[PDB]
């Protein structure tokens, strides 16, 4: 039984696990702790890129953004290198999704603009998609640090899956912008050991990960069967029992995804 398997994984990893797969043509929704809040961590970068794409003409991708030494405040594998040159909006989107670059995401939040360095506008974008649950309150590095249970900087597996479904499968974005987001997630470099590890190689997987303090490890994905039937998969986890420095455990997500894949096969 799925719920039993998910509970077994929680015990194995001393973790809290949340899973949501929306209902489809012939499958019921899969849900486990799906309405409990979990920190977004870097998963917010996927709808962030959607918001920036939606907000602007496509060629806003070519706008060069400049920044400085004091802007590097978080893991930023790509932006660390381009302080002098600056990065285009398209480069920032690419880095935010594919390398989970924190500076890139902070700069995208500032591009979106408005109160809270862009976090209010980000939240407003989610509200426009019918998500009355999620909230972003801080940028990097703070957004990954809220104590377990705190509602700041949280979503739920259910909420984020419905958002991702609209962005990738539905009509939240026009086809050209939708393809940009989809391709960046398809080319993600950080997800090999999470949802991807749970699905057979002949399933397509696109995803965006997040990792945070208190053992936080998330992954949100869209997967397509070998015959092109898509499913949205959100898996979220934390390990409050280990305190702030608890190690995130990717294997928990790989195992959860393997269980989901077994049901969807
Ligand atoms: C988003 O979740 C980001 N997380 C962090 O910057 C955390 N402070 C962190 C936790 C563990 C190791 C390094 C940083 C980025 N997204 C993560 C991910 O996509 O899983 C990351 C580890 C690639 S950094």
């Amino acid at each position: 039984d799925l719920a039993d398997r998910f509970a077994e994984l929680e015990r194995r990893y001393d973790a809290r696990l949340g899973v949501y797969v929306p209902a489809t043509g012939t499958t019921a929704a899969i849900e486990y702790r799906a309405d409990e809040r979990f920190a977004f961590c870097s998963t917010f970068k996927a709808p962030l890129v959607a918001a920036v794409l939606h907000q602007n003409p496509l060629t806003h991708l070519d706008k060069l953004i400049t920044y400085t030494s004091d802007d590097i405040r978080s893991i930023s594998p790509v932006a660390q290198q381009h302080v002098q040159t600056g990065m285009t909006i398209g480069q920032l989107c690419d880095a935010a999704i594919r390398y989970s670059d924190g500076t890139a995401a902070n700069l995208l939040l500032a591009d979106l603009g408005g109160p809270g360095g862009g976090t209010a506008a980000f939240t407003g974008y989610l509200r426009s998609l019918g998500d009355t649950v999620s909230r972003l309150d801080a940028e990097a590095p703070e957004l990954n640090r809220d104590p377990p249970g705190d509602e700041r900087d949280t979503t739920t597996p259910h909420a984020i899956a419905l958002v991702l479904q609209q962005l990738v499968l539905g009509n939240a974005l026009p086809p050209d912008k939708r393809a940009l987001l989809t391709d960046w997630m398809a080319r993600n470099t950080t997800g090999a050991k999470r949802i991807r590890a749970g699905f057979p190689a002949d399933w397509k997987v696109i995803d965006k990960t997040g990792t945070g303090d208190y053992g936080r490890a998330n992954d949100i994905a869209v997967v397509w069967s070998p015959t092109g039937v898509p499913y949205v998969v959100a898996v979220m986890s934390d390990r409050a029992g280990g305190g702030y420095d608890a190690e995130p455990r990717e294997a928990l997500l790989a195992e959860a995804a393997t269980c989901v894949a077994g049901v969807l096969a």
